[PDB]
């Protein structure tokens, strides 16, 4: 277990997720963000070799998310999709979670 997911990361700027991305070693690390300049969008961005690729996170008249074709009730059903059916046209990418670097614990009182 019950987590929350390692992929959403909120309003990070584009250029953040692609800073981050950039030091992810294996193709198609990846995250979700909102978008600054379509506020109320979402945006994916994800590894691929020496390049980070964006995705506007379509919506159609019912609120259902896509990529190209394929559509879900969730963000999360979209990103799962497109673990095993390629988010690219020109490149098999599949989307697979973020190493992390993860929260060293610490005690606040
Ligand atoms: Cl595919």
């Amino acid at each position: 277990e019950m987590k929350p997911h390692p992929w959403f990361f909120g309003k990070i700027p584009r250029a953040k997720a692609e800073e981050m991305l950039s030091k992810q070693r294996h193709d198609g690390a990846f995250l979700i963000r909102e978008s600054e300049s379509a506020p109320g969008d979402f945006s994916l961005s994800v590894k691929f070799g020496n390049d980070v690729q964006h995705f506007k996170v379509l919506r159609d008249g019912a609120g259902k998310y896509f990529l190209w074709v394929v559509k879900f009730n969730s963000l999360n059903e979209l990103v799962d999709y497109h673990r095993s059916t390629s988010v690219s046209r020109n490149q098999q990418i599949f989307l697979r979670d973020i190493e992390q670097v993860p929260q060293q614990p610490t005690y606040v009182q």
